Parts: structure tokens; C-alpha cells; sequence
């Protein structure tokens, strides 16, 4: 099976600069040359020139609505492709906000897929009731179906279709949600399982709850947007958006371990990873080295070891 | 419902200087605004003036016996006043000697009233066996009514009636207990869970257990007395007794959500908590910061979310 | 019952020098002074002196081949000894290679024995898998019986008879696997619990599994080879090979806590314990504190508590 890696230097989704050199500090750390040492066939397919929209006025309160809305085009416009020709797709982030189009595109090929989202926060405010006009902390909202027609249309996802159901994601990691993203969540019962849910059951009862959840009834594809703020910070500091009492570096690999296991991982996102907001070059190279971890564990890596089949070692 | 928060700028309690700062320095992290952002009603009552007691002679080993027996009768006033008018009393301490005077006045109100102890120490030393005259490890003794003449009188100590039995008390995150102790704890058949049971049953099933215990039978009132070290010192550092291998800061939390959870909680506290003790002023934001969060998820705050009742975010 | 400590200054187990003071470093922190505080008997053996095999070429990739195999000899012969006087022998490391003389010795005295490995690593490579000719990630290769004649013989490990079976062993804590290593024990069809198990079982139920499987049918002398690596760095930072994600302290604690409640421990390897490895005298002081406590846990200290039988405290 095919592994096809996408790149998306964007990072108009927020107002910290910085995380579009993500991708280079992947690449830099060896990710690819590792993948390829893997079962499976790696072809990188570059980065992806993001068009700068000149005089991307505000709507409201949002900002940067143009030059997000046209890069996400761009990519859900590649991500589609890839998955055409049945590969899996691997998005080397910056912000969240690309989520949209990395998810977006999926959906074409597989619109029947589900997401396992690994985030501190929900991710789901509507232009309506963000405080702050940042779009990385949207993308499920301009994705979920229920939330067709709750909020005007922002300049630039008019191409946008929503293409899942509250019924087909799951919430990992949940520490830092608004009175507004709360109420959505509540309101749409989402099933999510935040921190205090991970502390009562045990990060391996929550992957059995969300896989005899999102799979139960029907095998489908599954697109896992992960993105480093979901482990505690002591693991990925290197981010723009931290909160204390996050994923340990062991539950974050452990929920990697499993989706590999399903067979069943079509889409992948590895997005925030913001080099230049580590206070030491370590800080940098722990989060990106967690970030390569849990990548790789998503297509064999296990911690337990690896052979190659037909090999007598002795 | 009613908060009456109460500042304790005591430190006889133990050798340490420092521990008095304790209030101001979780009034200066705004912990009295943070709580009135919550749906309760906060009313901050001001940090008492304790009355230094001259030439306060040693009796036997114990230490500052007659300041300390003073300052307590005093809270044990004030705790016992707004009870009486039934609102919820957060301590905010010093030393955890004050446990006496918050628990001592709590019972004159609500005397059935339960006690869940989050510390690394049980506290139960009697003035016969510790190890160095230091009360604020010897809180529970001066309480328990099956400790009553078991040691001498101390002076001070007089106003002190044991109010609480060992079957209206359970021990959480222990860690750290001398010989004497333990024989106590072992011979009056006290419900606690040392680390290793933490560690075996899981912070859920914990909060399970103690719940089933304590409140199996009656619902009765619960009196929180907490330490700041419960927690690992990698949470919180700026203690005075900081023990290695402790909750974590999502049990700590899960711990109090789980109390908030009952609508049973009617008094607090929020103990030993010393500015001076930071290796580095983020050592005592760190400290502070959880304090703060401990106690704002006792009276509601959660980590998946909180929204005002009957407003329509949409 | 008595207790016998058995220093061995070694490293040519691998390359990285330092661990032979590590005997000096657990003693420096008063390992036996704090082990005669308990109910057993406690005579320090002393440190062995190593004699150093002249023109020690390599034995094709194995480096040190007739050095460490003339160390383990020596070892094998004063555990055996101690072992016929009915006494528990805790060998103090360097490397991990030790473990070959430290279990021969013991078998000799108590063949039906088991062994419980925790470490980040299942060394186990033969010294045809070896990608570094380095022992003390093979002990296990020399001492499984179903691993006797899969390589040729190594110089000075003539007198090594494998002793114990596939069936007699269970690792813990693995997180550090080669494709050699990973494909014998799933061939051989060991049991083990790599970090990925402990995660989705808990430690609490992972002792429940091992003490079972081990212990089921018949009850036999236990020999926990400890290695500091078994634990998370952040714990024990002072060790030449460190791998993220691993045991808490309080896991290892809850690991030697459960199996000093078997009464069955009759050997232990306190190993890989670097000082010169320490980034600051602190991580050194870190990784030998935690180093002593597994230990004294091994043989009654709990977490709990602990006070002296017959002694009325009141
Ligand atoms: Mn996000
Ligand atoms: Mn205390
Ligand atoms: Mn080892």
C-alpha cells in the first residue's frame, strides 16, 4: 500500500508565526527516509505553494478568510487526487486550519470515512462565536453538517461542502474548550473523550469505546488529524497553543498503535508543530522527534519491535 | 450558593517561612475573580489577624503550642460564623496545622460532616510521637475522637473537641508516613489510599470507592482538605514537604470534579502552598496556577467545557 | 532472612564508561545502611574485583568477548555461593551484561527459578544479530535454552549452561526492540509487556498477568533483573541507554512492591546505573534515589507505610 505525503507551509490560520517551517523541521529530522525503511511505499510529493490573496480583508471578526479558503482548496484539491488513485495521505501541517482541506478532499474519495480527532481543543467555533478571528480554531465548523447554515458564508469557502456528520467523529485529548464549543458539542452530541474521560477509563478502554464506536456497525476509512497539542506540553512544547495536562508521550504513541491495527487509516495529519516557539533547540527537537514517533507508529512502528517477514534472523 | 473564602497567613505550624504568603499569592493570581466567573456567588472575607502569643515555651517537643492553638480557635470561630449562615468556606491557608480551626468549625455547624484528606502525609502524629514538634503534622490527632487522651493536653488546645470519628475520614495520595503513623492508621482501621492503591485501582475507581464509603449510607456533608503536596512536586514545588511519585495534575483535578460532582462539598482547603520555596518564579506560578485550578473545578469549572445555562450561543 | 550485596564494577559490556561506579554511587547515597532499617539481615559482600583479559580481540562483531565472560564466571560462582547459604543475593551494577553470571549462579542453587526483566530493552541478540558488538544487550541469548547453538561459541563462555527455558521469563517495560530481537521472541513465544501493554492493561493488571503465568502452577524462587532504563528517562536520566516513554517511578515502585508481597524474590539485579552519565549532579542524584528506592521496596518499604511489629506506639 501506497504512502503519499502532502506539505502544507501555511500559517494564516493563527496569529503566531512560524508554523509553516513544520514540514522542513519534519523533513530536516528524517521523517521520509524513515518511512520508507517501513512496509510500505513512500513517495513524497513536495510542498505546496500557498497563493498569498493581496488586501484578504477581515468578514467580521475572522481574518485571513481569502487566503486560508484558497489554500485549502488547493489542497483538498491534491488530497483528492492521491486518494484516487488509492494512496494514504499524510499532511505535513502548520496551522489546524488546513484540517479542512486535508479532510475535505478525503471525503470526495471516501465520503462514507470518520475522524479521530487528537487535539487539546474542539476546534469547532463558528465565526460567530470565535473571540478571536483565527481559523485553526474552526475547521470542524465549516466541516460538520449540522452546522450547514449557522453562520454566514466567509469569503472563500463557498467551494466548501460539509461532508461529515456529528455522528461519524471522535474527540481525543479535550482540555480547553469555550462556553461556545462546549454548548456545540453538547448540543450535537459529539462523542469526545477529554482528559477527565482518559483519567476514569484509561487511554486503552477509550480506544475500545471510540473504535466499537466510530467502526461498530460498518468498516470505514479512517482519517486521524492529530495535532501535537494534544500531548501534554511536556512532550510537544514546540506549539502555539499549549495546555497543561495533556496525552502522555506513551497514551499519544498507544493511540497510534492502535489505529495502525485497524488496517483501516486512510488520512493523516501531523499539524501545529511551530519550530521557531521552542524556548531551546531542544524543545524543537523534542516535539518534532515525538511528532516523527507518533507518525510512524501509524503505519507499523510498534514498541514491542519489528522483523521483516521471510528473514530467519539466525 | 454561597463562597466565603478565608485567608489563613499562618506558618507556626512549621519551621519554614514562608507559607504565610500563601494567600496573597493565590489572591494575586486573581483566584477570588476567577470564582465569581463561575455560577456561584463569592464573597471574600479577608485574611484574618492572627494574634502572636509572647514567650510561647515548647510543650515537651511540639512547637509554637499556644500560637498555634490560638490562630486556630480563631478560624474555628469564623469557619463555624459563615456555616451558620450557609455558605461554602474556602480556607486559604498556610501550614495545614489550620486544618484544626477550618475542620473544628465546620463540625460545630454540620457535625455528621465527612473528610477527604489529599496529602502525601496523613498527619496524625500525636505530641508523643513526632519526631520534631512540628504541627501541621499533627492535625488529624488534635480531631480524631479515638485519639482523645491517647496524649497530654497541649496548651492552647484546650477549646479543641474531637469532632470527627476514623470512620468519617479517607486518606488520598499518601506517600510519606512514619512508623507511628502507620501503627495509628493501621490500628484505628482507617479507609486511605497510599499511591499504591492509586496506582493499582486507578484515580477513577478510586473516587468510586471513597464515594461508596464515606457516603454509602447518608449523604452527608463533605469538608475537602487539600494539599498542595498531594501532587507530584513536579506540579506543584513550591511546598514545604514535597515527596516524590505523587497525583498527578489530572488526578488532582479528576479528584475534584468528581467532588464538585456531588453537590455535596461544603467546606475547603487549600493548604501549604509557600512562594518563598520556588526554585524559580515559574516553580511558584506553576504551584500557584494548579492551586487555582484545583479549587475553580470544585465549584464547577470542567475540562470538556462549561456554557451558561439558558443562553442560546446560535 | 538475610540479604547479601554483591558489588560488580563492570563495563565492558559496552562502550560508554561509567558504570562500574555505579556500585560506589548506589553505596556513596546509603543503599546499606538504609536496607538494615528493615526486618532482614543485611552483609555487604564487597565489591569484586575484575581481572582483565590481556590482547581481548573481537570474537567477529562481540567486542570484550573473553573480559566479560571471565567477570560473569566470577560472579556466577559468589551468587551460586551465597545462594547455597539460603540467602538473597542484590547484585549492584554497570552493565547489564552481568545478568548472565548473576542468573547462572542463581540456577545453579534454585533451577526451577524465574526471571522478571525490566528494562526499555529485551537483550536478547545473538552475536549473529548484533548490529554493535556489544554484550550486555545479549545476557539473554546465553541463557535461553531454546537459544543453545543458534551462534557459534564465544570465547569464555564455555562454562555458561543454559538454565532457564522461554517458558520462565516475562519482560517488562519494553519500548526498544530490533527486527533480530523482535522476531526470536515471537518465535520462541515469550511473554512480555511492552509499554504498549502496560498502557492498555494498567501496571496494576500487568503484575496480575505476569504473577499468574509465572507462578500459576507451581510457586518457584523469583530473580527480578532490574534495569534502571526500565523506567522514563525523566526518572532515570543518568543511563547510557535512555528511550522515551517508560515506566513511572510509581509504576516501578508498584512493580517491586507486589513482588515483595510474593516473599518469592531470591535474586535482583539493581543495573545499567551511569553516574558520569548525568547531565547535572542532580539527574545522577535523581537516577540513584530511584535506584534505592526500587530497592528497598523489594524487601518491605511500601509507600503505605511501615512500623515495627509488637511495638505499641501509644
Ligand atoms: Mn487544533
Ligand atoms: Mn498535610
Ligand atoms: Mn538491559
Amino acid at each position: 500500500k501506497p504512502i503519499e505525503i502532502i506539505g502544507a507551509p501555511f500559517s494564516k490560520g493563527q496569529p503566531r508565526g512560524g508554523v509553516e517551517k513544520g514540514p522542513a523541521a519534519l523533513r530536516k529530522a528524517g521523517l521520509v527516509e524513515k518511512l520508507k525503511e517501513t512496509e510500505y511505499n513512500v513517495r513524497d510529493h513536495g510542498d505546496l505553494a500557498f497563493v498569498d490573496v493581496p488586501n484578504d480583508s477581515p468578514f467580521q471578526i475572522v481574518k485571513n478568510p481569502r487566503s486560508v479558503g484558497k489554500a485549502n482548496e488547493q489542497l483538498a484539491a491534491v488530497v483528492a487526487e492521491t486518494q484516487k488513485n488509492g494512496t494514504i495521505s499524510v499532511v505535513l501541517g502548520g496551522d489546524h486550519s488546513m484540517a479542512i482541506g486535508s479532510i475535505s478532499g478525503h471525503a470526495r474519495v471516501h465520503p462514507d470515512l470518520c475522524v479521530i480527532w487528537v487535539d487539546a481543543h474542539t476546534d469547532i467555533n463558528t465565526p460567530l462565536t470565535t473571540s478571536s478571528g483565527n481559523l485553526h480554531g474552526q475547521p470542524v465548523a465549516f466541516l460538520l453538517k449540522e452546522l450547514k447554515g449557522k453562520f454566514p458564508d466567509v469569503p472563500g469557502f463557498s467551494w466548501v461542502t460539509p461532508c461529515i456528520s456529528a455522528k461519524d467523529i471522535v474527540y481525543i485529548g479535550l482540555r480547553d474548550v469555550d462556553p461556545g464549543e462546549h454548548y456545540i458539542i453538547k448540543t450535537l452530541g459529539i462523542k469526545y473523550f477529554s482528559m477527565t474521560e482518559v483519567d476514569k477509563l484509561g487511554i486503552g478502554k477509550v480506544m475500545e469505546e471510540t473504535f466499537s464506536y466510530l467502526l461498530g456497525r460498518k468498516k470505514r476509512p479512517i482519517h486521524l488529524s492529530f495535532a501535537v497539542d494534544g500531548l501534554d506540553p511536556v512532550f510537544t512544547p514546540a506549539t502555539g497553543t499549549p495546555v497543561v495536562g495533556g496525552l502522555s508521550y506513551r497514551e499519544g504513541l498507544y493511540i497510534t498503535e492502535e489505529i495502525y491495527k485497524t488496517g483501516l487509516l486512510s488520512g493523516l495529519d501531523i499539524m501545529e508543530v511551530n519550530p521557531t516557539l521552542g524556548k531551546t533547540p531542544e524543545e524543537v527537537t523534542r516535539t518534532v522527534n515525538t511528532a516523527v514517533a507518533l507518525t510512524l507508529s501509524c503505519f507499523g512502528t510498534k514498541r514491542e519491535g519489528n522483523h521483516k517477514p521471510e528473514t530467519d534472523y539466525l
